[PDB]
């Protein structure tokens, strides 16, 4: 699956996530998560917090309500696409995913 971070100055990242792999962890193989985790990706901290493009949120598993009420514990702007990081696996047929990372990940 092709894998695009957007951060704020613009730059991206280009990786190959395959099918179970949570974005989290690809991001730790390519070096980009490098900030250790609270919940350990177990959806419960706003460390992974970022804006997965309204286009591949509707169509990863979007986790249950169980998140939906993290998703209000987040110190940065949530999005109505907001998300989790952790709590999202990549796939192949979802090739192209563009995830846009804020400066206040908390
Ligand atoms: S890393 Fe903890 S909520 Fe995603």
């Amino acid at each position: 699956s092709k894998v695009v971070y957007v951060s704020h100055d613009g730059t991206r990242r280009e990786l190959d996530v395959a099918d179970g792999v949570s974005l989290m962890q690809a991001a730790v193989s390519n070096g980009i998560y490098d900030i250790v985790g609270d919940c350990g990706g177990s959806a419960s901290c706003a460390t992974c917090h970022v804006y997965v493009n309204e286009a591949f949120t509707d169509k990863v598993p979007a986790a249950n309500e169980r998140e939906i009420g993290m998703l209000e514990c987040v110190t940065a702007e949530l999005k109505p696409n907001s998300r989790l990081c952790c709590q999202i696996i990549m796939t192949p047929e979802l090739d192209g995913i563009v995830v846009d990372v804020p400066d206040r990940q908390w």
